[PDB]
């Protein structure tokens, strides 16, 4: 499975994605690196790794839809066969979507459906939580409420903040999306014709 | 610290509560137990404990205000200093979890906030989450809303029922449960005057 990786910015996950596909094993390649934003470290880490990379100012565009149109031409141009949204803060269009139901992964730092949207341990210390935890997913239409590929539980410490809760998930993030990723490219696991997901 | 558990059937977060109480390090001791319902099997648990039992038929009174009065009038005969919702299926009136505040403990078998209601389990598998578990949190007037205390998460099954899951995720109730009211009644963790955990 041809592999594209969005970011908006550090790229760990990217990073850990990158390491995974390398292994011998690996059912999905990485062929391109898609970045909304201009100078990140996620471009530097691709670029490292000899992986071609394409920044689309979503910015310089009139609407989202042309914007993601953008998107869907590089897709295209290299016959990817699975998206995965790693660290993208760019909330993607209907049609978008639609065209890549059931081959678009997206890592979310919470447990969803809990704390959805893009300030998630903010919104999990602001809450009490002492669990928390991170969620790869099958992108649908409504926001962070896609079908659940993974999830991996991560607690909460006292005096947890953001730079150390996200640490701290973080390291659970990278095991869960490089392994959801091996699930849809091996085709061991498949958004179901009832719409939910199906373990083949 | 004296308790009074509160239950609506099978009793097994009070047996676990029971078991943890005789500990000698133990800072509570459980003095009465209180059913909404009778010939349910926590009461026979209570008894063959010794402990005292009383049965309150909500059915029997004219709203909830005068339902929770009754249990209050027992709470106050046994001078209960902490209440513990073990698998209690009664919402309770304002006022009563007022004068309550910050003594009266829910167990809840999801991680909140995700999975409110009675039905958590059902949802839980609905949803489609691979990660759920079980809270133990201060009563608060808003329905499953109050501080959290502790929480444990446990893994959903591939063809997991309700069955299935109630049973793993209770292994999990019942260690949480018995820590968290030990946590309570040895003043190690309060409700804190902006109203949120306090760690002591
Ligand atoms: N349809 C659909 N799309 C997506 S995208 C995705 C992965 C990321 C989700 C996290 C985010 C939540 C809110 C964001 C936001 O408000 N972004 C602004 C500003 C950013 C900028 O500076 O540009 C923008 O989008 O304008 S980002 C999941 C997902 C999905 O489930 N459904
Ligand atoms: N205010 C306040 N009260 C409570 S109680 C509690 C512990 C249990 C919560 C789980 C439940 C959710 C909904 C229920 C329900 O609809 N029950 C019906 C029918 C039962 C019957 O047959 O009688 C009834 O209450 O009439 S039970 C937490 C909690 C809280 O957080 N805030
Ligand atoms: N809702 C999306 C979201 O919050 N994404 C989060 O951004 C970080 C990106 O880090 P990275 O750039 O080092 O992969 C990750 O923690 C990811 O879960
Ligand atoms: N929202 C409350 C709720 O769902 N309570 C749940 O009822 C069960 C009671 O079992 P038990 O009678 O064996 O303790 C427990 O699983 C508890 O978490």
């Amino acid at each position: 499975a041809r592999v594209a990786v969005l970011i908006s910015g550090t790229g760990s996950n990217l990073q850990a994605l990158i390491d995974s596909t390398r292994e011998p094993n690996s059912s999905a390649q990485i062929d391109i690196v898609i970045s909304n934003k201009a100078a990140v470290a996620g471009l530097d880490k691709a670029e490292r790794a000899g992986i071609p990379t394409r920044v689309i100012n979503h910015k310089l565009y009139k609407n989202r839809v042309e914007f993601d149109s953008a998107i869907d031409l590089v897709l295209e141009e290299f016959s990817i066969d699975i998206v995965c949204l790693a660290g993208f803060m760019r909330i993607l269009s209907g049609p978008f979507v639609q065209k890549w139901n059931g081959k678009m992964l997206n890592i979310h730092p919470s447990l969803l459906p809990s704390f959805k949207g893009s300030n998630a341990h903010e919104q999990a210390l602001e809450t009490g939580v002492t669990v928390t935890g991170c969620t790869v997913h099958f992108v649908a239409e409504d926001v962070d409420a896609g079908q659940i590929i993974l999830q991996e539980a991560v607690p909460v410490k006292r005096g947890d903040t953001v730079a150390t809760l996200s640490e701290r998930v973080k390291l659970a993030e990278h095991k869960i999306f490089p392994a959801a990723l091996q699930l849809v490219a091996s085709g061991t696991v498949q958004l179901g014709e009832n719409g939910k997901i199906c373990w083949v």
